[PDB]
């Protein structure tokens, strides 16, 4: 009995020294039903900073996602990846302004002053 996967606290009870996150910001219907099946959850240890957390969520998506090109609908989708990859992609920052990983993270291009 017992099991060996619980949650909350630990060993007899705990989880990875990293937290899940489950907060994806949708764009659009698009990257809506796309990003979540290709990113539904996501593990953050307490040191990845919203940099890696781009960049792993980026490569996620995209190594789910790889052929995106094939659809006209998606295309676009290839465009603003490139662009997003090449230098300017999404900001994120809490409810302060402050770049940090938090519940309630706000993630896009717009400054958090905007």
């Amino acid at each position: 009995g017992k099991k060996v996967e619980f949650n909350d606290k630990p060993k007899v009870r705990k989880i990875p020294s990293t937290r899940k996150i489950k907060i994806t910001f949708a764009l659009d219907a698009t990257f809506d039903s796309v990003l979540s099946k290709a990113c539904s959850e996501f593990e953050v240890d307490k040191d990845v900073t919203l940099d890696e957390l781009l960049d792993v969520v980026l490569d996620a998506v995209e190594s789910t996602l790889s052929p995106c090109k094939e659809h006209d609908v998606i295309g676009t989708k290839v465009c603003a990846l490139l662009d997003r990859l090449a230098g300017d992609y999404v900001y994120l920052f809490d409810e302060g302004g402050d770049e940090v990983i938090a519940p309630r993270m706000y993630c896009s291009f717009s400054a958090p002053d905007d």
